[PDB]
């Protein structure tokens, strides 16, 4: 944790982030993309685990809008059809590798979560499994009802973030801290809005009391707007104003970039969002991206169907929608390249 | 509190810090100008008192450099020699006119301070003595000891600061908040830079979990240095590193601008600083500038002695002084005009 070794992790976040990428996320456990899987008709085995991860990460191009990809720890030991560790294919294209490190989530108080894994984290990190990573993920996740983040909650989530990070960094590894509002709630905009600057000043409360290396982190947050089951209407400007508002009074001249969820909205509206944030006018010093899962690679699931005969169409589409991502981090979506 | 309400907020706190101008902290109650007084042979009657405010107020061509006044309360119904009442002087200079509004320190837990007044300051900011009025100061003050300041000074004093700065912003003041590191302790420039960094990263928490307008706040804040009773050493580019990397680490893209305090610091030493630190690389937003009292009217006070026959002296030293700070404002100090 040296003046270089801290250089190091304040490249490598800038590196993720240059000439308007953005991160492609596909860090989803089993179960999380079974359940994709099961929806649109496609078998849940290790096999299709594998070869979704080869799809995407094959795909011819990706790397003009892709600076990163968030792994999940089994595709680590995995290859493709041709024999070539998927890892490889992400390295020789320039891209960046990541690997989410968290353990999941457990109940906390009433109705809360926090998310779990330090114990071995230090352990986990020196695994010689993940050699090639340079970057890591760890999510928390914020569930509103009545009173509800609690403050409890807020500060617990805050501090594993923190010591997550920390972690990370002197591991040699940038970390991204995703404290996750859930979009599946109850919630008016205002309400979003104010909870989301208390979540995010709190986080850089901890990241600071644990002297965490503000260059070298990475924090991937959740658009404000209402909640899912909230009657209320907004509009891609309204999220963009209160977004804005929120990280210009939160977010320190230090972090060198945000890069939202898709969170449950969908890829037309989590680009479209990226788009209107980034035409807002407002002095700021971070980098705007994205670290998609769901929004850049739903399409592809729903092309490719298991069929071997829909991968060139599946891997075209990822391809369209990084390229809009793209576009959308630097404001340039209306206009033609 | 509307937009147009908010839009004037912001538009005078970069006016006070237009073209590396600072402020000229004169807001002494009676107590601390008299004891600075009879150190130098001066008597502490309010006509001395008046007539020393009267003498940098009339200073000609001060305006250059300071672009805003913090004036103390029984100021305001002051007037000139010649009958001008001395907020007058100001104006026609077009000078920012401030009034400080805490009401001093009482004791908090074993050996900590916090500041007093919020009880009536929404009616004290009403009084048509401040109409004129157009920002305020507030001061806390953190003492060092081991294990101090303590976590609950800290958000006891950040508490306070923040509802002083809602309120002053719902009466159309702009807020400079005060978080002073006191000098006078044993503890070394690595415990300074840590606890300036839990200090002002809790100070950001407040000021939004009162969701405070955070481009119509200023921060008034000390330089990160060893204590005075400490042995240990630094230089000016050690005080500009460790200070800019704290603010870039805690200080949001939306605050407009970062006042240094002198804190007992030489006039020399303090401009020293302000130049270092606007000498450093390191993107940013905010303005690093000055808000000094001891460090731009020491000499003054020094020259003058109370003998009207030094006083035009007196007004070319704040002169003199006034212009080394603005140039140590853009980090020109070294540089011929
Ligand atoms: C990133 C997960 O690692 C965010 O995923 P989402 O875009 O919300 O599906
Ligand atoms: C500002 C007081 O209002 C700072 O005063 P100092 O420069 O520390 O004497």
């Amino acid at each position: 944790m040296d003046c270089d070794h801290l250089l190091r992790l304040g490249m490598t976040a800038k590196k993720i982030l240059e000439n308007g990428k953005g991160i492609l996320a596909a860090d989803e456990t089993p179960k999380t993309l079974g359940r994709r899987f099961e929806k649109l008709g496609i078998t849940n085995t290790e096999e299709n685990r594998r070869k979704f991860r080869e799809i995407l990460f094959s795909t011819k191009g990706i790397e003009r809008y892709i600076g990163g990809v968030i792994l999940n720890q089994e595709t680590f030991e995995q290859t493709s059809g041709s024999g070539v560790p998927l890892t490889e294919l992400l390295k020789k294209k320039g891209i960046e590798i990541g690997i989410k490190l968290d353990k999941g989530l457990i109940d906390y108080k009433e109705k809360e979560k926090i998310s779990v894994g330090l114990e071995d984290l230090d352990l986990r990190c020196k695994s010689s499994a993940f050699k090639d990573a340079t970057f890591a993920k760890w999510r928390s996740l914020f569930y509103f009802y009545d009173g509800i983040p609690s403050e409890d909650c807020i500060n617990e989530n805050c501090s594993i973030l923190a010591k997550y990070a920390i972690i990370c960094q002197k591991n040699g590894l940038v970390p991204i801290v995703e404290p996750e509002v859930f979009l599946e709630g109850d919630y008016s905009m205002k309400r979003s809005y104010e909870v989301t600057r208390q979540i995010l000043s709190t986080l850089m409360k901890y990241l600071n009391y644990e002297l965490v290396y503000i260059p070298g982190v990475l924090i991937k947050a959740s658009y404000v707007t209402s909640g899912q089951l909230s009657n209320e209407k907004y509009t891609p400007k309204k999220v963009a104003t209160f977004t804005l508002r929120a990280l210009l009074s939160t977010i320190p001249c230090g972090i060198p970039g945000i890069v939202f969820l898709s969170g449950g909205h969908g890829s037309e509206d989590a680009i479209g969002f990226l788009n209107a944030i980034n035409m807002e006018r407002g002095c700021r010093t971070w980098s705007l991206s994205f670290s998609f899962a769901r929004a850049l690679t739903d399409g592809v699931l729903e092309t490719w169907r298991g069929d071997d005969s829909n991968i060139e169409e599946a891997q075209k589409i990822l391809l369209e929608t990084s390229f809009k991502a793209c576009r959308g981090a630097e404001g340039k979506l209306w206009d033609q390249e």
